[PDB]
């Protein structure tokens, strides 16, 4: 049993809810919250800007030190950093950004990072301002992640559309 509440069960391991991931993280304090990161860990908007704002910019300060030491992530890659006031850990995952021309095949590689964690609170990778089709992102998630993932869809229409169209 875990603390996640109000989710619709899609599969053995994937759950979904219409929720603000920031508000959900603050309520649950999960072991792992996933950030929709870019390779520079520049957290300006969408999930990353919202998560970072909720940490009072401490996520960005930590991230800048990570990049200064290690250099940029790979598209499809990830790093584990602090979850600050939101979670124990934040798994920063870089899905491909369609609005930068990145290979959508890298979305599966991005989701494979989730398999290193038994339970996660996450957004749909490459959705929102990363420009991918969220229906596609949910299909890749279900077909790639084997650990228990609790998805936070920000848009109600998409939440209502993702459920209705789910095979
Ligand atoms: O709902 C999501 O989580 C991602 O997609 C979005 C977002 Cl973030 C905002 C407006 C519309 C859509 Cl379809």
């Amino acid at each position: 049993v875990n603390s996640f509440s109000g989710y619709l069960k899609l599969t053995d391991n994937v759950y979904i809810k219409n929720a603000d991931i920031v508000e959900e993280a603050k309520k649950v304090k999960p072991t792992v919250v996933v950030n929709a990161a870019n390779v520079y860990l520049k957290h300006g908007g969408g999930v990353a800007g919202a998560l970072n704002k909720a940490t009072n910019n401490a996520m960005q300060v930590e991230s800048d030190d990570y990049i200064a030491t290690n250099g940029p992530l790979k598209v499809g890659g990830s790093c584990v950093l602090s979850g600050h006031n939101l979670a124990k850990h934040c798994l920063h995952v870089v899905g491909p950004n369609v609005n930068k021309g990145e290979d959508i095949q890298l979305l599966k590689s991005a989701y494979e990072n989730f398999n290193q964690h038994e339970v996660l609170l996450a957004p749909l990778l490459s959705a929102g301002i990363f420009g991918a089709d969220p229906i596609h992102s949910l299909r890749v998630c279900v077909d790639t992640v084997r650990t228990n993932v609790y998805l936070a869809v920000f848009d109600k229409n998409l939440y209502d559309k993702l459920v209705s169209s789910f095979l």
